[PDB]
């Protein structure tokens, strides 16, 4: 495959969800993409299979517990060979973005382990994480959803995988059948049939929708003598 | 149930990921949170069960065919009966962190709505959609990992699904047994039994690394006289 990602989850058949349906269940159907997932709970030796663990310290969570966790870590980066970057995910992390999504994809194999509980033990990102990454500033239940999500992420990257954050800015409306909608109609320039006005009204409408919901994602571009233009008449429109 | 979530989505399976697994599942299994999912491939007349149509105006992508998804918005709003607000997930929309998530919670009844293609037609939004919200600035294959992601943020604020976003802050560190991990011990402080010197080393802990990580994090507190106080015997000991 082009792409292959491990995974550390004690719910495995979460990931179902990205490789049996969509975009990404067709990239792991084609080998574009491998995920491969191992379970702490088949590193256990105790009858009950222990997964959890009590924090040092007290408080009223727990934490993975240790030898399991590793011990999958370890069969994952075997399997993986030279070169995989292994990945926790976690509120602390590298805030997750789309230059970030670039930056991941750049790699041919990840491991990607998924915290459950409290999270895992200081010393095992120490000693076994590469980088640690959020996918927001929000708390989950688990590693698992945020680990799909940055799979997805990266997927369509993958040449074959596919058939306006390429620039930074937010995507145009977008209008189908029918021409008139609950009395609102498709506006005139997109049943033109003129290419070029289509192409600079669909990135004058990005500049717009960028400058009134997300002003901050302007200052971080450096617009082209035609951005800047259509901004300046979008926000001459906007104060007329 | 005490919340209730409907989804629409081409790929309702995906939803096992979090109606069958962990805490969600349990939540769902407990009649805590209600997850109900309508398919607009459900809602359509023609024999390919047609879910896509093309663009106004050209381009490459599609975009989701409107009167299977529109139909498929209301049969969902009518279930839901007074009072629901109705979610479209992309980019464009009110970017995600916990005090949206706090605030996502209060709702008794959510609706939402996953994209897939190039997204939905933009008079849906406007006759459709109350509120658009984002999982963060990067792009996905679909709606679907983002609702998810949304339903188990705001699953854990609803009382009885659980057992430092607390106060906009990172987490501390957490250990777990042995005591010894490849050579490193864990911090004689959280073996000592002392409840206090725990909490108050935990919270400058928080500090240190929100102060480290993610200062912009910390600009936008009010901090007791307790965290100034330690943020600035984290930050001297830094210099030291
Ligand atoms: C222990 N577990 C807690 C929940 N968690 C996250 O909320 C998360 N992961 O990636 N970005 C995030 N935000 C992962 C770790
Ligand atoms: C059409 N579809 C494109 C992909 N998409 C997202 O990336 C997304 N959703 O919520 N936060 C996001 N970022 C949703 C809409």
């Amino acid at each position: 495959s082009h792409m292959w990602i491990g995974v550390i989850s004690l719910f495995p058949e979460m990931f179902k969800a990205i490789t049996e349906f969509g975009v990404t269940g067709r990239a792991v159907k084609h080998n574009l993409l491998k995920v491969e997932c191992w379970n702490p709970r088949d590193f256990t030796f105790d009858k009950h299979k222990t997964v959890d663990d009590r924090p040092y310290g007290g408080g009223p969570g727990m934490l993975m517990m240790v030898q399991p966790l590793r011990d999958a870590i370890h069969t994952a980066k075997a399997a993986a060979g030279e070169g995989a970057k292994v990945i926790y995910l976690s509120p602390q992390g590298r805030k997750l973005d789309q230059g970030g999504v670039t930056e991941l994809a750049q790699n041919q194999k990840l491991i990607l382990v998924c915290g459950r509980y409290e999270g895992i033990d200081e010393r095992l990102i120490q000693t076994e994480i590469d980088e640690e990454w959020s996918i927001g500033d929000y708390v989950l239940t688990g590693g698992e959803l945020p680990a799909m999500t940055l799979i997805d992420a990266v997927a369509r990257f993958i040449p074959g995988v596919l058939g306006s954050f390429a620039d930074g800015l937010l995507d145009c409306p977008h209008y189908t059948r029918p021409e008139v909608l609950e009395g609102l109609t498709v506006p005139p320039v997109l049943m033109s049939g003129h290419h070029e006005e289509i192409r600079k009204w669909r990135l004058k409408q990005s500049l717009q929708r960028t400058w009134l919901r997300r002003p901050e994602l302007l200052e971080g571009l450096a617009l082209t003598d035609e951005q800047r233009k259509l901004l300046k008449e979008a926000q001459a429109e906007h104060n007329s």
